[PDB]
């Protein structure tokens, strides 16, 4: 049996999986995944029969309901989605090796017979607002437009929701929240603004930064008002004080936030379509938006008529070819991103007239795990970890900006470095348990034994932590002037995580204004068209601050949905 339907036909009828006419229910395959779940159980039930002590195909962090068909296709062999980032030992029946090859918008130019026919038919739906992309900005935008009295359709090209947003760890920057108040933090949006602007090297558009800071408490108040926990306020690089909010005790902010937005779209019955890619923004004869053409992976091309289209497609940090064109020094680096973060959403924007900006500014996250090929939150350093090179020495202020840390780390022997911390640090940030669980955190009861495990000079490293630890006690890092030295590393065992920069965020993208309206090369608004989140440029300038993109997607997402819903 060469495929799963074949294998199942053997002892079962076509309509155990299909509807009575046999047509696919929709591009989310709702009816058809329901059939799967009626015989094999829900996702959790199936993981119960798939256990492995360190991994489970049917488990993970992905928020929302994760279709069986995200990995099991019926009439063809298919791929395990977790192979886009991991290499877990898998035995998927009817597997084929992960390979993402998605046509670019320009390639889809070849489909002009199908596209023309779709366009000559009537709209498949007629609504007020179409929001493209189910990451943080997309959900927020759908929600705020629904709540502003707009009818929404939310489309996601992947099989699963959440984009890069569901991967977020260290936190959401907000200032002068009650959450920093209760933790005895003192900040102003002026300070969040001035951290931002200096962090971006003054490249940032000041009015967008001004919206980011001025609305950040409100954005956190919004999410909390909706079901989120963002009471743990941690430090991140280039911030003056702590302001990265995440759930109580340091757990990842991303999966959680995407799971609160998701329940909030569901509570409101928001029409959410998976395996549905936004292809072309359509315009009327006075150049304002009139709808969008989309490509359903399962039912084909079709268009939706609407007054406003919200592009919330995220960045292009998975696309190294486009990154390497813009920054040749990144060419070849591994990315931290989900597999579809390739910038098609930008092409859609440009094709509609939107002009791009700040596109050559691409952030590399300083600490991707050499071993796991996954990002290790910067909150590990904010909660007190240091970095050491192979000589067992510190070489950089670990809570500096990302450009600078990345550069420092690449200049170290073997082009990588090590996060080193103890149980005090581990205990303060539950996410670390996740890296310990992934196996990327070697551990030992002394620094000589850890250095010996890991190839770092043992006595040097020992002497390094003891100087660090006196520096913590005496409150001033006179070696690298790290301004926040929150913990001595002297409680319980020790751990090391081998780290090196990976491609992580594109700070450039479509030009938007304070209302989240896309503009053109002459700086004119494109009536009906908005942009929110990593798809935009102007917010983070030359260097984004850890913590700011999540605050960015919530604030621009939310404002775009209200601007779009009022626009109509
Ligand atoms: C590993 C990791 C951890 C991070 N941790 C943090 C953190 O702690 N704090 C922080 O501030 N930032 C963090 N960042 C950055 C932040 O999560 C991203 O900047 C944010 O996800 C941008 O959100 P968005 O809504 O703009 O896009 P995304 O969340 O990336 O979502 C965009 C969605 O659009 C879909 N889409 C794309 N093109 C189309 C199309 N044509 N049609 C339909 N759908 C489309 C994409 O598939 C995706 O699902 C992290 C990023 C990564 C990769
Ligand atoms: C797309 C829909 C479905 C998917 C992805 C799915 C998943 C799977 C997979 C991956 C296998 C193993 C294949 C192999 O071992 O070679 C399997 C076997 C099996 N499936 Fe399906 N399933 C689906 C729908 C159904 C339905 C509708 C039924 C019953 C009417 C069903 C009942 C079974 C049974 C009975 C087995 C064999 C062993 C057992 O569980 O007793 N499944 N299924
Ligand atoms: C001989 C029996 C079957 C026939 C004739 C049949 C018919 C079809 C057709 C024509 C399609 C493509 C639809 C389109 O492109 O519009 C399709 C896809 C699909 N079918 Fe079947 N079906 C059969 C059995 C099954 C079985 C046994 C399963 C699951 C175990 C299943 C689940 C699905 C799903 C989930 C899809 C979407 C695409 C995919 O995963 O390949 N069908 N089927
Ligand atoms: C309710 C949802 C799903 C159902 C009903 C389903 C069905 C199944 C079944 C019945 C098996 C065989 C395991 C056994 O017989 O013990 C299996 C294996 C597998 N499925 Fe699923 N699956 C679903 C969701 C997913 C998803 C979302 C993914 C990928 C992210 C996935 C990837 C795999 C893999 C990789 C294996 C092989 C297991 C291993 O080597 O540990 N499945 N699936
Ligand atoms: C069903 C799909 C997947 C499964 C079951 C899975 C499994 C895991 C496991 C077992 C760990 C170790 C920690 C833990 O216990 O949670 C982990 C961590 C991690 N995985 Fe995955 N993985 C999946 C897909 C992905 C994808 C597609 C990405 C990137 C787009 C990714 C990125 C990461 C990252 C960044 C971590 C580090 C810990 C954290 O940030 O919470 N994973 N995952
Ligand atoms: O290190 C993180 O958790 C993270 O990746 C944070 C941001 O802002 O990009
Ligand atoms: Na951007």
């Amino acid at each position: 049996a060469d495929n799963l339907a074949e294998f199942h036909v053997q002892n079962q009828e076509c309509d155990s999986c299909h509807t009575p006419d046999g047509e696919l229910s929709n591009d989310s395959l709702t009816y058809e995944n329901t059939q799967c779940v009626s015989c094999h159980g829900t996702l959790a039930e199936v993981a119960e029969t798939t256990k492995h002590e360190h991994y489970n195909a049917h488990a993970s962090m992905f928020p929302g309901e994760v279709a069986c068909t995200s990995c099991h296709s019926a009439h063809e062999k298919s791929m395990v989605y977790c192979d886009s980032c991991h290499s877990f030992d898998f035995n998927m029946p009817y597997a084929k090796k992960w390979l993402r090859d998605e046509p670019t918008i320009a390639e889809l130019a070849k489909d002009k017979s199908e596209r023309q026919a779709a366009l000559a038919s009537a709209p498949h739906d007629t609504v007020d607002v179409v929001v493209v992309g189910s990451g943080g900005a997309g959900f927020s935008a759908a929600i705020s437009a629904t709540d502003s009295g707009a009818k929404v359709i939310l489309i996601e090209k992947e099989p699963v929701i959440g984009g890069n947003a569901k991967l977020a760890a260290g936190g959401m920057n907000a200032a002068w929240t009650d959450q920093q108040k209760a933790k005895k933090i003192t900040d102003s949006p002026e300070l969040m603004f001035e951290d931002t602007m200096k962090g971006g090297q003054n490249i940032n558009d000041p009015a967008l930064v001004k919206v980011l800071s001025s609305h950040s408490k409100d954005s956190v108040d919004w999410m909390t008002a909706m079901g989120a926990d963002l009471t743990d306020v941690g430090m991140m690089g280039g911030a003056s004080v702590n302001r990265a909010h995440r759930p109580t005790g340091g757990a990842g902010v991303g999966a959680h936030v995407v799971q609160v937005l998701y329940d909030n779209a569901v509570k409101r019955n928001i029409d959410l379509r998976m395996n549905t890619r936004g292809i072309e923004v359509l315009k009327d004869d006075k150049g304002t938006v009139k709808g969008i053409l989309v490509k359903g992976m399962y039912k084909g091309y079709y268009w939706v008529k609407a007054d406003a289209v919200i592009l919330a497609t995220g960045g292009f940090a998975k696309n190294n070819e486009r990154v390497a064109k813009l920054d040749p020094s990144l060419k070849g680096f591994i990315s931290t991103n989900q597999p579809g973060a390739v910038g098609d959403g930008l092409d859609v924007a440009e094709n509609a007239g939107g002009a791009l900006k700040d596109m050559q500014y691409i952030q590399a996250h300083p600490t991707l795990s050499v071993k796991g090929g996954v990002m290790v939150t910067e909150a590990v350093r904010g909660n007190g970890a240091i970095l050491v090179n192979r000589e067992g020495k510190r070489f950089v202020n670990e809570i500096t900006t990302r450009d600078k840390a990345s550069a420092a780390i690449l200049a170290q022997t073997g082009k990588s470095a090590y996060l080193i911390f103890d149980d005090s640090v581990r205990k303060s940030l539950s996410k670390i348990d996740k890296y310990i669980g992934l196996g990327v955190a070697p551990t030992a009861d002394s620094l000589v034994k850890l250095g010996k495990m890991e190839g770092i000079d043992g006595k040097a490293l020992t002497e390094t932590v003891a100087r660090y630890n006196s520096l913590v006690s005496s409150g001033k890092d006179t070696d690298f002037e790290r301004p926040n030295l929150p913990r001595a590393l002297n409680e319980g065992n020790y751990y090391a995580i081998e780290v090196t920069p990976g491609v992580h965020h594109t700070m450039g993208g479509v030009m938007i204004d304070t209302k989240a309206e896309v503009m053109n090369a002459k700086k004119q608004v494109i009536p009906g068209l908005y942009g929110a989140g990593e798809v935009t440029g102007g917010v983070h300038g030359a260097n984004r601050l850890g913590g700011n993109a999540i605050s960015d997607i919530i604030t621009f997402g939310r404002l775009a949905g209200e601007e779009a819903a009022k626009y109509s």
